[PDB]
């Protein structure tokens, strides 16, 4: 029934504090109410401390807040092997101590930031140690994969080609939200050149609320977590769909809010609104899980979608007749009291697997090579319990992820 969550890496923790905020906010549980149902991991104390100093301070147990005073290191190796190792046990312990206390759970919603040290590496083995300790569950990892041109870390790819290959054979469904492609939404669909990280977080903090929160919440067309991976992954590769939200209108500027279904659903497939720089440049969808929430008439959907199924310029895979999982919830969304999110009475958090990422992975793989081609910051990992193996052998890994996402599509 439940779904634990492990927010790993400063980012996964910032986003965590955010997604965790939106929660109580739409459940009437102020600062000090019940008890969360997740944990927080980081090898840099000062960040988890922010959850220990700032807002939502006492809504957590100093037990579900793991820290390694030591060093973060923007390098996979160190975070996965060398350092990150020391903490893992302890980490697990909570996701085994928190996993027990419950009643027939469904899985762990993992929150990490692909291209980091504590986020890429660590998790790599966290999800790793999970796939074995609970192979019998769902492993949906919600990632924030590398901005297409606006990356931060100098190494980023090293850290992301490595978190992909190690987690690939362990996740159930990996959701992806592109940090940059979300900015566009903040520039083009909300207008603000002042987007603090605290915003992107409010956003995913939204799209995510549509996943677990409301879905695990009764409705006219419930959709379990398992449901996802089933209706969402055509193949064992921990396939990565993309998150998209519909009413991303500004709560100040424009106001046409009352945008009946027929509109908000069409607003999902236009590439300028998908929290991912993977513009459907060719990527044929192969399965979409349209999660609606608020006042929505099933016919409105079983029509708004029909209209789409016949737009053709939206070309769905061949081997897939119908790939539209319609998830209907009741309670409308719940916008921050005064952030910058419109606040409509219905939304569409549609996520999907698109042959599109054939790109995004490509462009991120290429990156890697360029540097590896010169070993660049390699000495930083080797000296951290890794080898020419793990790199070269994780490169070959993704290689067959560029072929995979190619074969499962583009062909009939
Ligand atoms: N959406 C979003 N992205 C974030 C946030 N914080 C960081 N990121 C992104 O995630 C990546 C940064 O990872 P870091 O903060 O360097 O590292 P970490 O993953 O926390 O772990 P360490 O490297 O060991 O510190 C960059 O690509 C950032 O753009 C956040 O609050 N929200
Ligand atoms: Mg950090």
């Amino acid at each position: 029934r439940e779904c634990i969550s492990i927010h790993v890496g400063q980012a996964g923790v910032q986003i965590g504090n955010a997604c965790w905020e939106l929660y109580c906010l739409e459940h009437g549980i102020q600062p000090d109410g019940h008890v969360p149902r997740a944990v927080f991991v980081d090898l840099e104390p000062t960040v988890i401390d922010e959850v220990r100093t700032g807002t939502y301070r006492q809504l957590f147990h100093p037990e579900q807040l793991i820290t390694g005073k030591e060093d973060a290191a923007n390098n996979y190796a160190r975070g996965h092997y060398t350092i990150g190792k020391e903490i893992i046990d302890l980490v697990l312990d909570r996701i085994r101590k928190l996993a027990d206390q419950c009643t027939g759970l469904q899985g762990f919603s993992v929150f990490h930031s692909f291209g980091g040290g504590t986020g890429s590496g660590f998790t790599s083995l966290l999800m790793e140690r999970l796939s074995v300790d609970y192979g019998k569950k769902s492993k949906l990892e919600f990632s924030i994969y590398p901005a297409p041109q606006v990356s931060t870390a100098v190494v980023e790819p090293y850290n992301s080609i490595l978190t992909t290959h190690t987690t690939l054979e362990h996740s159930d469904c990996a959701f992806m939200v592109d940090n940059e492609a979300i900015y566009d939404i903040c520039r083009r669909n909300l207008d603000i050149e002042r987007p603090t990280y605290t915003n992107l977080n409010r956003l995913i903090g939204q799209i995510v609320s549509s996943i677990t929160a409301s879905l695990r919440f009764d409705g006219a067309l419930n959709v379990d977590l398992t449901e996802f991976q089933t209706n969402l992954v055509p193949y064992p590769r921990g396939h990565f769909p993309l998150a998209t939200y519909a009413p991303v209108i500004s709560a100040e500027k424009a106001y046409h809010e009352q945008l009946s279904v027929a509109e908000i659903t069409n607003a999902c497939f236009e590439p300028a609104n998908q929290m991912v720089k993977c513009d459907p440049r060719h990527g044929k969808y192969m399965a979409c899980c349209l999660l609606y929430r608020g006042d929505v008439v099933p016919k409105d959907v079983n029509a708004a979608i029909a209209t789409i199924k016949t737009k053709r310029t939206i070309q769905f895979v061949d081997w897939c007749p119908t790939g539209f999982k319609v998830g209907i919830n009741y309670e409308p969304p719940t916008v921050v009291p005064g952030g910058d999110l419109a606040k409509v009475q219905r939304a569409v958090c549609m996520l999907s697997n698109t042959t599109a990422i054939a790109e995004a992975w490509a462009r991120l793989d290429h990156k890697f090579d360029l540097m590896y081609a010169k070993r660049a910051f390699v000495h930083w990992y080797v000296g951290e319990g890794m080898e020419e193996g793990e790199f070269s052998e994780a490169r070959e890994d993704m290689a067959a992820l560029e072929k995979d996402y190619e074969e499962v599509g583009v062909d009939s």
